[PDB]
């Protein structure tokens, strides 16, 4: 199908959390946030996309819009 890179997405209580991620595949960023936001699993939690390195791509608290780093 499409060209697809490895993504990273962690559900963390807070923003500035660390907690072990699950690794995806997606064509784009916004289709990792629609991932992500599909494998929500606890109630009011954070979803964040990382590269596999580590680096913050980009973040979404429960009801709130994304926010790119």
């Amino acid at each position: 199908g499409s060209m697809k890179a490895a993504y990273i997405i962690k559900e963390v209580q807070n923003i500035n959390s660390e907690r072990e991620g699950t690794q995806i595949e997606a064509t784009s960023l916004s289709q990792a946030k629609r991932i992500a936001s599909k494998e929500q699993c606890f109630h009011g939690t954070v979803m964040r996309i990382e590269t596999v390195n580590g680096l913050w791509l980009a973040y979404k608290e429960d009801g709130k819009r994304w926010v790119d780093c």
